[PDB]
């Protein structure tokens, strides 16, 4: 019979996955557009499968609590409720214990998003002061980085983030961006998203450099037969320069 339609889990995240602007409500895959949809289109052709896009119910990428329980996109793969995770899913050692990743299709690092025209120049200045609140998206890889850090400054920053019942954390990037714009708040964010936001919000800027270096990969359940095929597909898109064209399509624009 025809090849089974694969279930792709993802999360609304600009410019990776976005609702296509329309008056008439849209249904199925046509609801979405973005870098990851274009990536899913190319992978779909190379491997030869249809796909059905489903958003993660809790809107989280995935972290494990003190009870060892995962949530978010990672948990969807563990429980075999999705065949692939085509999203900016950060490749992390802790995540590699419970799911598989393709080779990375994009590189990034943690950095700080904040308003322009301030004397804040680093995470040290941010952790050393009191006026400015700061945090990260809840139950993402950036939160996990600070939660697990063994570095003194980042340990203090996590203690600050987890205080007052984690009020410094935000539900998602969009909520975090709005918090930066409307309050005295700095968002610990991955550099690829900062590049997108700062070009379209010329009053914001990146503070300091990268405090780590990671990559995004396609997530699959352990033992998935598609992992190696997906990796081969990513490599083909690199030699063809397609991944570069996709980046420019959804990021490149007029600078501030
Ligand atoms: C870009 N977004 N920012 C994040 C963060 O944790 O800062 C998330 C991270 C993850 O996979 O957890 N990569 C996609 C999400
Ligand atoms: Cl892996
Ligand atoms: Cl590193």
């Amino acid at each position: 019979g025809a090849n089974r339609t694969l279930i792709v889990t993802t999360i609304l995240e600009e410019p990776y996955v976005m609702y296509r602007k329309s008056d008439k409500p849209l249904y199925g895959n046509d609801r979405f557009e973005g870098y990851c949809l274009d990536l899913l289109k190319e992978l779909s052709n190379i491997l030869g499968f249809l796909y059905d896009v489903k958003l993660v119910p809790d809107g989280k990428y995935g972290a494990q609590n003190d009870k060892g329980e995962w949530n978010g996109m990672v948990k969807e793969l563990i429980d075999h409720r999705a065949d692939l995770a085509v999203a900016p899913l950060t490749i992390t050692y802790v995540r590699e214990k419970v799911i598989d990743f393709s080779k990375p299709f994009m590189t990034l690092g943690i950095s700080i998003l904040y308003r322009k025209g301030t004397p804040i120049d680093s995470a040290d200045d941010l952790a050393k002061q009191t006026k400015i609140e700061y945090g990260a998206v809840r139950d993402g890889s950036t939160m996990t980085f600070f939660k697990k850090s063994k570095i003194s400054t980042y340990e203090k920053m996590w203690a600050f983030m987890s205080s007052r019942q984690q009020s410094a954390l935000v539900k998602n990037s969009d909520e975090g961006i709005q918090r930066v714009l409307t309050t005295d708040y700095a968002l610990l964010m991955e550099s690829t998203s900062i590049e997108y936001v700062t070009q379209r919000n010329c009053n914001l800027t990146q503070i300091g450099g990268l405090i780590d270096s990671k990559g995004y990969g396609v997530g699959t359940p352990i033992g998935s037969p598609y992992r190696d095929k997906i990796t081969i597909a990513i490599l083909q898109l690199q030699e063809e320069g397609k991944l570069h064209m996709m980046k420019e399509k959804w990021w490149r624009g007029n600078g501030c």
